[PDB]
């Protein structure tokens, strides 16, 4: 099958992308410079099926021109980044460096080598603060962080690449929170935003946060507390599959992806609890100015113009992963 | 005095903003990788006054930040960059890498070295096709090429650098075309825009174009032609200098540069006849599609807050500058 580079492929998304990709009959490289990356996950998937893994950094140009000369990829499914808001506020050219500048070499070198295929990891935070509820792809692009910025700003070139050369198809992800990833800076909030409501109960149940706040019960939705949009790290990663096989017949394009409803905080406690057996404090609140009752992808398009069909919409699953991963953090 | 850098020294307004600092009291250095611009113009304003010249490239960016390692400067003026608006159409990524790339690069080696001021070269591109016959630095942001976005994206590098490093002082400048620039490869380009007519009509007269479009004469202006915003290269030169001084006690911030009025495209194509004493052809036609009747900055702002005064508001003298260097290019 086709010959396929994942960047980041040692990563949380990109070694459940690399697992899934094994199973196919494509031919798979990974690259990583296994700076968050863990050698021993690629190691362990090598005893499964073959594939060559270069240990590079994305910021050696000319590697990566050589090694994009050398072995003609046919598409690459672009994970590696940083991805910490908090980080990015604080540091944000190590944002504009790791994510937008090593992003831009990799679009160029992607055209000087016929690589006409590109899968992007972007987010949720290209949106910034969205004034609806259910956001499609369409809404404006708005970020309020160096992390959402530098992504936009790739997202920019791969439009410029691919309309000044036809033949170059991208296709950009974005989707919000996935369970299970570990984040460096997520612990030290005190208070942080519900779209890491998952990450925070599993802290919570993981013994590692004290307590877990509910900011307001009395909001316009079900249970009566915040609606947020989360997604199992291998559904996410069946999307970037989808999206490759969309771009055999189809041109470029930009999906949300995620499961066309939220989860509330209520039910993640309970589902943290239930799943994890541990009754972690959890404290009522006032309603924190501000937040929006709702915040969820519209998967609309990307259900429509793909065969993308998720197998984990399961909170309880969902939960079960994130607790686990988070006690590997 | 103070230690300065400008990148893109050997260039067109580089190599005139030099020669205005060389009469200060400041330590100055240049830096030009010389692709465009002409070492012939530094040896002889290297006579006049001396000043350390660094032939390194920006896409170096170890060499960058060795050299700045070792020179720790005061301040940098940063000219450096590909500028041509028809080539970017067609080759992006050229400059997404030699503008967006190398200024990030350029963003993170001063703030690791202690360059807290940083005058940036932007362009009236980042308005992109604007509602307004007028442009202000409150004017919507919404480049329309990708050279207009590289300068952009810079630009957003730069309130981040500032926002996350208080010491950090950055001061952006907008303008639109600077009248004798080469354009070398936009002489491959049969209609520019209006907002080139300088050049355009510079290039008749030294018989490198056979004939010159006027595109409507109908509309509501003075003569019924367009009109457009250009300006004297020592006038372009002289507002980095203030700029520069302007940081001295006052907080980031971002400047139009501008006569305040434009030309229209009569006034200039009989100034350009004048000065040159060739008759070329111009031709008559009709309005084209997209064209605003007017479109020029509003340089309020700068005239209220900087030092800045033009010296050559003079169509005549903009035009003599136009042709003169135009045989140059
Ligand atoms: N909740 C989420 O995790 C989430 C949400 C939205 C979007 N995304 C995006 O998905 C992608 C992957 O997310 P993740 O959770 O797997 O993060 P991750 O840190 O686990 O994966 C990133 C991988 O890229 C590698 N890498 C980073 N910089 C590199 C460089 N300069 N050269 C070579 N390799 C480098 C790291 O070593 C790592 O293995 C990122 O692009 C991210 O922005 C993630
Ligand atoms: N000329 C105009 O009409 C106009 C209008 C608006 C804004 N500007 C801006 O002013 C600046 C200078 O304009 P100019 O007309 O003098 O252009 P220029 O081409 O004459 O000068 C640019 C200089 O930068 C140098 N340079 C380019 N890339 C480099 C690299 N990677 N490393 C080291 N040196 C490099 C070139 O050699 C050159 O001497 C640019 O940033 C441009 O965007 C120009």
């Amino acid at each position: 099958g086709s010959k396929i580079l994942i960047s980041g492929g040692a990563g949380y998304i990109g070694s459940h992308t690399l697992r899934q990709f094994l199973k196919t009959d494509h031919e798979i490289c990974v690259l990583d410079n296994l700076s968050k990356g863990s050698k021993i996950a690629i190691e362990d998937l090598a005893a499964t099926r073959a594939f060559k893994f270069f240990e590079q950094d994305l910021s050696d140009f000319q590697g990566v021109k050589a090694l994009f000369e050398r072995e003609k990829f046919d598409a690459i499914v672009h994970f590696a980044a940083s991805i910490e808001v908090f980080e990015s506020m604080q540091n944000p050219l190590k944002y504009y460096m790791n994510n937008t500048v090593n992003t831009t070499n990799l679009i160029e070198t992607c055209l000087q080598t016929g690589v006409n295929k590109f899968i992007f990891s972007s987010t949720a935070a290209t949106y910034g603060e969205p004034q609806t509820p259910v956001v499609s792809e369409t809404s404006p692009l708005a970020p309020i962080n160096p992390y959402g910025r530098s992504k936009l700003m790739s997202e920019e070139v791969l439009r410029d690449a691919s309309m000044a050369n036809p033949e170059f198809k991208h296709c950009i992800l974005r989707y919000f929170n996935v369970a299970g990833a570990c984040m460096d800076y997520t612990l030290g909030q005190r208070y942080p935003k519900a779209t890491l409501l998952i990450k925070v109960a599993a802290e919570c149940a993981a013994g590692k946060r004290d307590k877990l706040f509910i900011f307001g019960d009395d909001y316009d939705t079900k249970d009566g507390t915040c609606i947020r949009d989360f997604i199992h790290v291998d559904d996410i990663s069946s999307a970037h599959l989808a999206a490759l096989d969309y771009l055999k017949e189809n041109e470029s394009n930009v999906f949300n992806v995620g499961y066309g409803h939220g989860f509330s905080v209520k039910e993640v406690i309970e589902a943290m609890k239930k799943v994890s057996g541990v009754d972690f404090k959890v404290e009522l609140a006032p309603r924190r100015a501000g937040d929006p009752s709702v915040l969820i992808s519209d998967a609309s398009k990307i259900r429509n113009l793909t065969s993308w069909q998720p197998k984990y919409d399961d909170l309880e699953l969902i939960c079960k992963s994130a607790f686990d991963w988070e006690k590997q953090c």
